[PDB]
């Protein structure tokens, strides 16, 4: 609301200032990160690890939430860190507002296993579900940050296979440019209190191994977008990535995919995250919620 | 359970400022609280207004929450402000945690209604619980700041007029010496990011409406407390209200009181009011819901 939007600001201003602080030291990121998470719906929410076609994950069922109606979601965490427990509480909530049973993929990260390691446990995790006899018209492939371009990547990853697509993709204010050429990167520097050019530039390069920063399944901005699925885009106007959510909108639409974007007023980054005590990120949840069962009835 | 902490004294040392900003201005402080206030616990609650024997009322169920299991709930805020909407999800949590139903008060607020009006409020809302088949055994009278004084209060009240005592009484960091004499005034001002002498003892003053400052229903610190039910007392180390807990603590049990008090390290005035996001708000209502259940088996 404010005061609620306030305590989230200094929340990822905190965040983001422990970031600097770890330096270059992965381990230490992952730990920032993993001590901000709580899962306050552990209580009511079932939790099931699995091992999805190779790839270590977990269903995550809100109460009545279908068997049949799944959402294979896919973490932020810039390539290099997030987890099922960073996300969990986010996760249980979509399936609660959806109505669908979660798969949350703990997909191999940087610098460990770089570029192309993420898209293949994703493209693994997503034919294991098909092998489990979920139906494509009952899917839809969700994610946030570097899980938001995951998702991108993922569905090219999957027509260029010719595998049934899903019913649809999700994204939270995704990275799909790996260089930060967007001009909300200068316009929004100010407004965004955690993600800035230089810090996302290292994570790609991390992420990349010296691979090329322009590769689509990495860059899903420089990808072909011709025959995906619907795409719903949700992205907050106080955030640096604003314009990798424009410019992907822009061009799937041009390529002829149907795009819905909401840019949220003075939202910042997968502010779904704060959904707990943050009025906006509930709404931002809900509106997903919806947006998943009127793509897979 | 620090990330988080953080963000709740930030919480605080933003409301406090807000606070101080409205300066005496009564409609204005009002506000601020409310500003701070979200239910995220609604779609799952009942809701429930009432007249409670005239006294502006609301009963509060969460799933699972039993009719003849009651708190009568006394909101905080100083005598001055607070109301069913500032402490609605405190009081549903408190509701799910103790799987009983609660009976918020709208009681009457100083300057239009000083002491001792919320005292004849609380009181009344008790013998119209009892009016209404609900057995005091199956009773606790709890309270935070402000509504903690007017549990001891009220308790105090009800056994000088001989009306049948309720299981238990519950106080998170209560409000007890109008006057601020307590170490912890000195010792934990600059750890309290909220309560302060000044602000306090200037806040006494609206409620007692140049009344005596050492009034026992006032400041129940100074009451006769021999007779009282069993009491729990909750508050933080990191609190000016720590020894208003302690004194009390130390009263109550020297007249016989079966009391059990945790002081929490760390903790702010009321830091159950940030349970939706911070964990040790939810573990002392957890406590709490504990306690009213085996008080009342």
């Amino acid at each position: 609301a404010s005061p609620q939007l306030q305590m989230a600001l200094d929340g990822f201003k905190m965040m983001g200032e422990k970031m600097a602080q770890a330096g270059g030291d992965v381990k230490a990121m992952r730990a920032v990160m993993e001590e901000m998470a709580t899962f306050p719906s552990a209580g009511e929410t079932k939790c099931t690890p699995v091992n999805a076609g190779g790839v270590p994950a977990e269903w995550i069922a809100a109460p009545g939430a279908a068997d049949d109606r799944v959402i294979l979601y896919l973490h932020g965490g810039g390539y290099v860190m997030g987890s099922i427990t960073t996300h969990r509480e986010t996760i249980a909530r979509l399936s609660k507002a959806s109505g669908a049973r979660a798969l949350a993929l703990d997909y191999r990260l940087a610098p460990e296993y770089p570029f192309p390691a993420a898209v293949d446990d994703a493209t693994a995790a997503y034919r294991w579900l098909l092998s489990q006899d979920i139906k494509p018209s009952r899917i839809v492939v969700a994610g946030d940050s570097a899980g938001g371009g995951l998702v991108l990547a993922t569905l090219v990853a999957l027509r260029d296979a010719k595998v049934p697509l899903p019913a649809a993709g999700v994204c939270i204010s995704p990275w799909a440019d790996m260089e930060g050429t967007g001009a909300s990167m200068t316009t929004r520097a100010k407004a965004d209190p955690v993600v800035q050019k230089e810090m996302l530039v290292n994570m790609g390069k991390t992420y990349l191994g010296g691979k090329d920063a322009k590769s689509p399944l990495a860059a899903p901005l420089h990808a072909d977008f011709r025959g995906l699925p619907p795409l719903f885009i949700q992205v907050g106007d106080a955030e640096t990535l604003l314009d990798d959510s424009t410019r992907v909108a822009e061009k799937a639409k041009m390529a002829g995919v149907k795009v819905d974007l909401e840019i949220w007023p003075e939202m910042p980054h997968v502010w779904h995250l704060f959904a707990p005590f943050l009025p906006e990120g509930q709404q931002a949840i809900d509106k997903i919620g919806q947006y998943v069962k009127q793509r897979t009835a």
